[PDB]
RNA sequence: GAAGACUGGAGUGCAGAAGAGGAGAGUGGAAUUCCACGUGUAGCGGUGAAAUGCGUAGAUAUGUGGAGGAACACCAGUGGCG
């Protein structure tokens, strides 16, 4: 019995996580690639992202909602599968906003690999 | 070498110009970490594959607030100063 939810998709090189929340920040249900029962490196596949997004949409619809807002972060490739699954589950999306955090030359990054 | 004479060298005068040149004091935003509190449940992280590791004493995620330190995205350019 909540409308106007928000979806947070965190898709990285190793996993993807979908958070469904109210318009304020209180979570309702969540689903991750490993929560579906997947193995390790297989979590990065966009197929697992599609499955996780479908599961999150179904769990959100169990309590019922109509519209949704999409926030984007992470460098993973499971983004498109997640957003298309959210579209196909019956939820309309007002807009997609990217919230990938970029610093203004803040803390130094860890050293490059194979050195 | 000595005594004179002259401005091309050199320097001063007068009028403008540009610059991350140097020292001192104060301030700003983005982000990371830690702490406290709401929502929420079983994984998160990582790799060529894994595992050590954190997590039901309740993470990862998300919202609010607080503490502190370091570095200054776009401008940015075989551009500039020494
Ligand atoms: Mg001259
Ligand atoms: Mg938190």
């Amino acid at each position: 019995n909540i409308e106007s939810g928000i979806a947070h998709i965190r898709s990285t090189f190793n996993n993807t996580i979908v958070m469904i929340t109210d318009t304020h920040g209180n979570a309702l249900a969540w689903s991750s690639a490993g929560s579906l029962g997947f193995k390790g490196s297989r979590k990065s596949t966009p197929f697992a992202a599609q499955m996780a997004a479908e599961s999150a949409a179904k769990s959100a619809q169990e309590h019922g909602l109509k519209t949704l807002e999409v926030t984007v972060k992470g460098p993973g490739s499971g983004r498109e599968a997640a957003i298309r699954a959210l579209q196909a589950a019956g939820l309309e999306v007002t807009a997609i906003k990217d919230v990938t955090p970029v610093p203004h030359n803040g803390c130094r990054p860890p050293k490059r690999r194979r050195v």
